[PDB]
């Protein structure tokens, strides 16, 4: 409620694609997860739905964002707070409000909040390679991913001032639950592929099939059909935890830069760091020594970002994500001046 005015203020038009979240990260103090979190959830009336006062929400967004590393150049509270942000978005367009269920919503909105907790700046190739005890925890099998999941479920419910689930039905707690479990297991890069592809196969094929009988309104209760399985409501969960876990690109030129040397030198720490321990070097390429940060962002919108926007833009509509994610490829392109 009464929050300090700068914070209020660097939160007042997070409905929008355009939020400055860094200004939320300073004004914050490196706490932007509680104060996002807390707006987003009434927004969008979670404890109304779970069952749960703002007091329990509170130390429940509390005990997350504490165990988001602050050190961690990238994988810090910041990034979840940002991810939850694109996550609103999604949820807040006419083809997902009008495909997933409250339940599914809610399940996105703590997804992201959460998909990221305790990340140790340090990819699952590098615990394997090194032997890490979550590596040996989750035997060597989408080893963070399945921590993230795991640890959050335990300071939820480990803490009865926490578990914001605490008010909640077995089953629909049980069925909330494998939500969660899903979105954020969805986000282990190895199966970006496999995600991509089945929603392209599953939903946007089939769905452009469809479009083709007319704007019958029989035609429109078989694709309002088609579209709310729970297998496709699954896939369609899976493809916006993806795309807001990876919208850097597609944010203003300013944020996108910002994102990009962040991530750069997380991942230059521990180049420097395999190479020092003898471990073998997962990221060959990214050296602090020889990488170059815009080709390395170019390689990687045109490896994995260009296909699945286009295929997720397709099925929901962003211009504003597009068109910015042409401005910035266009920067990057720009820099070589050589
Ligand atoms: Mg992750
Ligand atoms: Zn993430």
């Amino acid at each position: 409620d009464d929050v300090p005015p700068r914070i209020a203020r660097a939160m007042e038009n997070e409905e929008y694609w355009d939020f400055d979240i860094f200004e939320l990260e300073a004004a914050t103090h490196n706490r932007p997860l509680i104060y996002l979190g807390l707006k987003m959830f009434a927004r969008f009336g979670i404890c109304e739905f779970l069952h749960c006062s703002e007091s329990t929400l509170r130390s429940w967004l509390q005990i997350i964002e504490a165990n988001y590393h602050s050190s961690n150049p990238y994988h810090n509270s910041t990034h979840s707070a940002d991810v939850l942000h694109a996550t609103a978005y999604f949820l807040s367009k006419e083809r997902i409000k009008e495909t997933l269920d409250p339940i599914d919503e809610v399940a996105a909105l703590i997804a992201a909040t959460i998909h990221d907790v305790d990340h140790p700046g340090r990819t699952n190739s590098f615990l394997c390679n090194a032997g890490s005890e979550l590596a040996i925890l989750y035997n060597d099998t989408a080893v963070l991913e399945s921590h993230h999941a795991a640890l959050a479920f335990q300071l939820t419910t480990g803490d009865d001032k926490c578990n914001i689930f605490k008010n909640m039905e077995r089953n629909d707690y049980r069925t909330l639950r494998q939500g969660i479990i899903d979105m954020v297991l969805a986000t282990e890069m190895t199966k970006h592929f496999e995600h991509v592809n089945k929603f392209v196969n599953s939903i946007n094929k089939p769905l452009a099939t469809l479009e083709e009988n007319g704007e019958t309104d029989k035609n429109q209760e078989v694709i309002n059909t088609m579209l709310r399985t729970p297998e496709n409501r699954t896939l369609i969960k899976r493809m916006l935890i993806k795309c807001a876990d990876v919208s850097n690109p597609c944010r203003p030129l300013q944020y996108c830069i910002e994102w990009a040397a962040r991530i750069s030198e997380e991942y230059f720490s521990q180049t420097d760091e395999e190479k020092q321990q003898g471990l073998p070097v997962v990221m060959p390429v990214f050296d602090r020594n020889t990488c170059s940060i815009p080709k390395s962002q170019i390689s990687f919108i045109d490896y994995f970002i260009t296909d699945m926007f286009d295929a997720w833009d397709a099925f929901v509509d962003l211009p504003d994500l597009m068109q910015h994610l042409d401005n910035n490829f266009k920067y990057w392109k720009g820099l070589d001046e050589m």
